[PDB]
């Protein structure tokens, strides 16, 4: 009669919480879905011995489309728990999922676990000035998107970071790295050309939140977009003017260069 | 010879990762500070029986003023971790402990937590669209603070939600309810007449998230605003324009309005 939504946390099977871990013990099923992330730090395999459970993957369409059929069915009789990386309810479609439990008279409850969104304060930019968050994607056939661009544009006008989440192909295990990202931008602004991501924009990249030797990088697109961050995934980060507080960290903590200090404070 | 930076999440004891967890319980030395948030479904009792450990707390200027005093110096001959609720990063300057940690030859490890930042997924509104964050204050005397007025006005006329850290006096023992947070804008509003924030006002409040049953509710602030919402921690969220699946989990989950199903696109 009860389905636990449960975050796995950042990067590998020790990110879980020990409230998390414990009540995926106690249930009889354990569904999980690796499609709106992976985690980079551990497998499948280390996941299941942790837990001592067999786990059921379960892809997009599983969920999306037959969430109610699949793992709801369950959970009328049994403790059902779903397990997803990060933050369950973070991802964009996931909310929804309660509302598909309550229709089906089935109780559920929300046990949390770190998110990347909280998580990027390791990179010494105050929260608070964080403003909408966006995703790059690929361009494709006749099709460029370029809204990613725009939400730069409008947090940075107002002196906001902004979080850029990147492309991401789960079941083909691709990702795009920041170095991509960086290319990307560049080629928009010379489309766009509104001033917004160039070789001069200051711009700091996350590898691997979560884990204990995280790659943390900042500095200017010209000196990073051919840096080697590691194996993906990485998050790629455009500040806005920064807080003395917030520079002086990534001098001494990200590798920044002093040159910050003056130009983007 | 080392510091570690360990949240304990949002709630209890168990909000902390596994991570933080085996890492708490090898360490030489313990501090931590509750005056950051509070962790209301937990004591200081239940955490050091937890970990195993005796946890020496800290004041704000023991922190502040004397970190690099108190906590560092063991740090360097000893292993030793610094807890804090939440995420340690978030919505505190933790962050810049970092910097005293290095120019004092000190190593540092962040190991995250589940943070209310995150946790807002609950509410069901989508934490892409989330701008510019801000904390509620209680006014001081002849000082009434008002910024997060701006707040609210910036990311609403950008369509974008605003999530409100509420004020918290730790030694007093004193944490910022949502209807005191709705009665100072009110007053806020009075004074600069923005049509900002009204009786009208359409907002979400989130209490005590990380328990099992966190209070989840949504409505005009006419009718919320003497509402009981339990126990604090709590935080007061304005959204800004909402998605359909938005509404629809507001209604269905947090008992707002049916009305506001019929979204002004
Ligand atoms: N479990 C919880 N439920 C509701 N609000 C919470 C909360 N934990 C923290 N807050 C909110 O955030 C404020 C503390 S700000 C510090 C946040 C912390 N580092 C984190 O990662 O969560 C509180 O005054 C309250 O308004
Ligand atoms: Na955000």
């Amino acid at each position: 009669m009860v389905l636990y939504f449960i975050g796995l946390g950042l990067y590998d099977e020790r990110d879980i919480t020990v409230k998390g871990l414990e009540i995926a013990k106690k249930c009889d099923y354990v569904f999980a879905e690796f499609y709106t992330s992976l985690m980079a730090g551990t497998t499948l395999g280390r996941i299941q011995k942790l837990i001592g459970k067999e786990i059921r993957v379960l892809s997009r369409e599983d969920v999306e489309l037959n969430f109610e059929n699949i793992v709801l069915p369950l959970a009328k009789e049994n403790d059902v728990a779903f397990l997803t990386p990060g933050d369950p309810l973070v991802a964009t479609t996931h909310a929804e999922l309660r509302i598909r439990a309550k229709r089906a008279g089935v109780e559920s409850y929300v046990i949390h676990a770190p998110s990347i969104y909280s998580a990027v304060g390791i990179t010494g930019l105050h929260i608070y000035k964080f403003g909408k968050s966006a995703t790059v994607a690929y361009p494709e056939g006749n099709w460029f998107p370029t809204s990613y661009y725009d939400v730069i544009k409008e947090n940075a006008e107002r002196g906001l970071h902004t979080m850029l989440f990147l492309d991401i192909k789960a079941e083909k295990r691709m990702y795009m790295t920041a170095n991509e990202a960086m290319e990307l931008l560049l080629k928009v602004e010379d489309m766009k050309k509104g001033g917004v991501f160039t070789d001069d924009t200051l711009v700091v990249v996350l590898a691997r939140a979560g884990s204990l030797n995280p790659t943390i990088r900042a500095g200017y697109v010209k000196d990073l977009i051919r840096e080697d961050f590691g194996d993906p995934p990485h998050i790629l980060i455009v500040p806005g003017k920064l807080h003395i507080v917030e520079a002086e960290y990534l001098v001494e903590i990200a590798g920044a260069p002093r040159e910050i200090l003056r130009v983007n404070v």
